[PDB]
C-alpha cells in the first residue's frame, strides 16, 4: 500500500514543479531605450594612397538612430569619401577589372563587386594602370578594410539605459522594469546589481566574454535577453525580470558571407548648383533587446483536468 | 444517480466555454499605417534670451518616417538650433560647469550632462560668467524645456489608417482587416462606428482619457491593441478584431530617468566649403501597434484526450 | 479482443505522430539581411508639361536603408520635385480646389487631398485658370501616377542573402540558418537548391505567380516566411528550416484605401542662405521576414499525464 503513496507523491511534485494548476499565456511587449555617452575621435588615416588626420565629436544624435523595433544601433567605425558626383570614372583596378584592351571586357557587364555600369572601354586609370571604367557616382570608392585602431575606441564606456513594460491580455496584468523608489545611479553587474538596468557595453562584452575592440572593427550583433519569471497567485507573487547578453552572430569570417556588420551610408547637398553626394561605410555593434517570457494564474479548469488525468494513473498503479 | 448527473452539466459547461476540442495556435501578423493630415505652425519662441517667431507648414512627410517594425511616430514639439560648426566655446553655464580659476576644472572631464570634451581651461563665456569650455559642436544648445504651448497644437486632428493582414501557419487560413465592400469614410467610436480603423488621436487620448496637451509637451508611448479572437469551425466562423487602447508610458516624472519622449536629430550641409549642421530636439508621440490574437480549428485529437482524462472525473465521483 | 488492440494502435498512432512526449516551446529569433546588386535608371518623364529625361545609378545605399525590425525596403520607382521653399503658391486645379470668385472658397479650409493651407483667396494660377492659393511649400506638387515603365526595371535582377539564427529559452539551443561548408553560389529554387537562402526578386515573384512590372509600379507588400521544424530528440535530430513566400498585400485598387505601397520623402539644403527642401514621392516593394516556428525535447512529465489520460479511455472502452 506504501507504493500507493508513492506515485501520489510524485504527482505532487510533479504539479509543483510545472504549476500545472495554473494557465499560461504569452507575453506582449514594449522597449524604450536611450543611449548616453559622448564620444572623441582623433586619428591617422590614409586615402588614395596620402595620409590625413580625422578628429572631431560624437554627441548621442551623430552616431545612432532612435530606437525602432527593438533594435538600435551604436556607430564603432566608418570609412569616408567625399565629392561623389554622376559621371564615368575609372574603377579600382582588381584582377577582374583590370585590362590592356577596351576589347577585354564586354560593355554592360555588372560584377558582384563593382559599384558601377560598365561601358567596356579600357581607359588609364593611374600611373599606366589601364581598366576599363564604368558610369556610377565618382571617384570611385578604394575598397580597403576598416582602420585597425577603433575610430570610436571609446565606445565601451557609454552607457544604456532600457525601460521595458510587458502586459498580459489574458489577464487583467501590466507592469514596468523599474518600479517606483529605486536606484538611479548604477553599473549592471552580475551580482552586486543585478536588477537596475544600466548596462555598460564593456560590462556587456565582458559578461559574453568577447575582445570589445576586435569585434567593434569589423562590427558585429549581439543581444540583451529579457527573461520574465512572473507568477501572479497571491500568495507567492514576484514579477521580476533576469538579464542574460548572448552575441548573436556567427564569427564566419569569410569574405563570401560578408564578416562582421556594415552598410553604407549617404548625405546629399547642393555645391555650385551641382547635386554631390558623400558617402560614408559604417561599421557598427547592433544590439538587439529579445524579450520573452510566459504569465499564468490559478485557474479550476487546468487543476480538475490534471486531477482527472492523474486519477486513472493512481488507479491502475493500484491495481499493477 | 444525480450527483452522477452534475459532472455531465460541469463538464459540458467546460467543454464549450473553454473550446476543449480545438487545436490553438499563435497569430502571425502585418501591419500597414498611412497617416495623413497637414499641421500649421505659427509661434514666439525665445533663443539666447533673444525673441524669434517660428512658422510653416508640415504636410506628412515633413513630421514623421515610414512606418518601421509596428511603430509609426509623430512629432509634436521641436527645439531649434542652427550654425554648429566644429570648435572650442564655452559650456552652458551650469552648477558643475562654472569656474573662476583655471585649476578649477581638469581637463578631459566627460560630465554626464555635457555634450562636450572638457579641456580644463576656465574662459569667460557671456558678461563675465566662467565656464571652462569644451571642444565640440558649437555654439553649445541651451538645455531648456519645450514650450508650453504644443507647437504642433492641430496635432489631434489627423488621422492614421491601419490595414492588419493575419495568417495562421498551422491552419491555411490569412484575413485582413478590412473586408470589401466596408464604409470608406468613418471616425472610430466605441460603439457607433467599433469596426473601421480610422483613428483620430484626439479620440485616442479620449478613450485613455488623458489630456492631449500635456502628454504632447513632453512626449509619451501608447499602444493600440488589435485583438483577434476568430474561431475557425464552419458552423461558428466568425473573424472580426476588437480594438482598444492604452497608454505604455510611466508617468516618472524624474529628471533622472528622462520623463516622456524625446531625441535629438541632425541636418548635415556645406557653408562655404564647411561642414555645418543644424540640431533638432524632438518631442513627439510614437506609436504602438501591439497585435495579438489566437485561433483554432476543430481536431479529433484534442476532443478524444480530454474526453479519456475526463472520463475519469466521474468515474471515480460514481464510487464515492 | 482486438476492439482492445484497435485503442491501442490508434493512441499509438497519435503518440508517434503528434509527438505528445515533447515539451514544445516558442522560438525566439534575429535576422539579418544583406541587398546586393546595382541599378541603372534611363527614361523621359514629363513635369509641369514639359518633357524631360532622368538618368543616372543606384548602387544599394541609394535605394534602400538598413533593416529595422525585420522589413527591409527596395525602391522600384519614384517621382520627383525641386525648388520647395515656404511661401503662398496656387494649389493644383481640382474640382475641390477650383474658384472663381474669392468668396467661393473660405480660408482655413483643410481638404483631405490638400496638401496646403488654404487662405481663401481666388487667384490665377495658369493660363486664366482660378484657384484659391495655400500657405505651404512651393511650387505645389502635381498629382499624377507613378511613370507606367518601371523606372527600376532592373530591380527582379537583384540578389537578397539572409542569415536567420534561431534560439530557444526553454532548452539549451541555438542555431543558425547556415551550416559552416555550404555552397556559396546560389540561385533559390524549389527542387534544384532549396536551402541556400540567395533570392532572386524575380525568382520570388514568379513562385508567388504575379508578375513584377506591374506590382513594381504602384508597389506591395510581400513576406519571406521561414518555417523551422526543428526537434531536439538525440535519436532524430534535424533542423533545418523551410522556405516559403507569399504577397501580404490585399490587391484593393481603390482610390480611397491608398492602393499599393507608397510614401513621401524630404531632402534639405540651403541655396543662396535660404532653406529649400525637394520632395521625393516613392513606390517601393517592402519585403517581410515572417519567421517562426517551434521546438521541443523528450520529457517524463508530458508522457506521464498523457498516459494517464488514455488509460481511462481504452479502459472503459475494454468496459463497453
Ligand atoms: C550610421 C549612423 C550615423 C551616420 C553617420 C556616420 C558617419 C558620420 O561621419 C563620417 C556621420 O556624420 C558625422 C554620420 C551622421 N549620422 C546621422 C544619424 C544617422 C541616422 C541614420 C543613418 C545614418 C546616420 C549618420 O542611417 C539611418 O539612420
Ligand atoms: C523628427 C522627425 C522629423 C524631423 C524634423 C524635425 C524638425 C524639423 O524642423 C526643423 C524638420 O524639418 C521641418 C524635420 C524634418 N524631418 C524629415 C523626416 C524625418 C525622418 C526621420 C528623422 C527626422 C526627420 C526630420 O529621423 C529619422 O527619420
Ligand atoms: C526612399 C529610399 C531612398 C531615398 C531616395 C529617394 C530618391 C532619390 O533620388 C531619386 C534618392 O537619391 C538617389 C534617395 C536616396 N536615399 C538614401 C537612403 C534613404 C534612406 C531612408 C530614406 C530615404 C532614403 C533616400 O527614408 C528613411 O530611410
Ligand atoms: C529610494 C532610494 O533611491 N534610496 C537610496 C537613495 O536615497 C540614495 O541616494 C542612493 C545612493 O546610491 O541609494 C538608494
Ligand atoms: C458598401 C458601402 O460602402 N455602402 C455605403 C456607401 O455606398 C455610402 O457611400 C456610405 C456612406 O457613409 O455608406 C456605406
Ligand atoms: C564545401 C563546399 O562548398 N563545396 C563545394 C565547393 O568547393 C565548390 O566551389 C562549389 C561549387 O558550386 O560547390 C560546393
Ligand atoms: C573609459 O573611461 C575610463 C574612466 O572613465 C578611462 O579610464 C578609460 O581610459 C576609458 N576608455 C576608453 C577606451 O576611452
Ligand atoms: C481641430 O479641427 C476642428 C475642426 O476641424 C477645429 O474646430 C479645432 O479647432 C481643431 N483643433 C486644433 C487644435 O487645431
Ligand atoms: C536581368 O539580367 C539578365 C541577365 O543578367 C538580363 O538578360 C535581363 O535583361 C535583365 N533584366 C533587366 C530588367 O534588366
Amino acid at each position: 500500500w506504501i507504493f500507493h503513496a508513492l506515485v501520489f507523491s510524485y504527482i505532487s511534485f510533479a504539479l509543483i514543479s510545472d504549476k500545472r494548476y495554473q494557465k499560461k499565456e504569452p507575453l506582449i511587449s514594449s522597449v524604450h531605450t536611450k543611449v548616453k555617452g559622448i564620444a572623441e575621435v582623433k586619428a591617422e588615416i590614409l586615402e588614395n594612397g596620402m595620409k590625413k588626420m580625422v578628429s572631431g565629436v560624437f554627441d548621442t544624435a551623430d552616431y545612432t538612430f532612435p530606437l525602432q523595433g527593438n533594435s538600435f544601433f551604436v556607430m564603432t567605425n566608418f570609412i569616408k569619401t567625399e565629392g561623389q558626383q554622376q559621371g564615368l570614372c575609372p574603377d579600382f583596378p582588381t584582377a577582374r577589372t583590370i585590362c590592356s584592351s577596351d576589347r577585354g571586357c564586354k560593355k554592360g557587364r555588372m560584377d558582384p563587386q563593382s559599384k558601377g555600369i560598365q561601358t567596356g572601354r579600357c581607359v588609364v586609370y593611374k600611373e599606366r594602370l589601364k581598366t576599363c571604367e564604368v558610369s556610377a557616382w565618382c571617384p570611385i570608392e578604394e575598397v580597403k578594410d576598416a582602420p585597425r585602431p577603433a575610430l570610436l575606441n571609446s565606445a565601451e564606456n557609454f552607457t544604456v539605459l532600457i525601460k521595458n513594460n510587458i502586459d498580459f491580455p489574458g489577464h487583467n496584468y501590466t507592469t514596468r522594469n523599474i518600479l517606483p523608489g529605486v536606484n538611479i545611479t548604477c553599473t549592471f553587474h552580475k551580482t552586486q546589481n543585478p536588477q537596475c538596468p544600466i548596462f555598460r557595453l564593456g560590462d556587456i562584452f565582458q559578461e559574453t566574454g568577447d575582445s570589445f575592440s576586435d569585434v567593434a572593427i569589423q562590427g558585429g550583433i549581439m543581444g540583451i535577453e529579457i527573461y520574465w519569471d512572473c507568477n501572479l497567485d497571491g500568495w507567492f507573487h514576484h514579477c521580476r525580470p533576469k538579464y542574460s547578453f548572448r552575441r548573436l552572430d556567427d564569427k564566419t569570417t569569410s569574405e563570401s558571407l560578408y564578416p562582421g556588420y556594415n552598410f553604407r551610408y549617404a548625405k546629399y547637398y547642393k555645391e555650385n548648383n551641382v547635386e554631390k553626394r558623400t558617402l560614408i561605410k559604417v561599421f557598427g555593434i547592433r544590439f538587439d533587446i529579445l524579450v520573452f517570457g510566459t504569465g499564468g494564474k490559478f485557474n479550476v479548469i487546468q487543476l480538475a483536468v490534471y486531477i482527472g488525468s492523474v486519477i486513472s494513473y493512481f488507479g491502475l498503479a493500484t491495481v499493477f
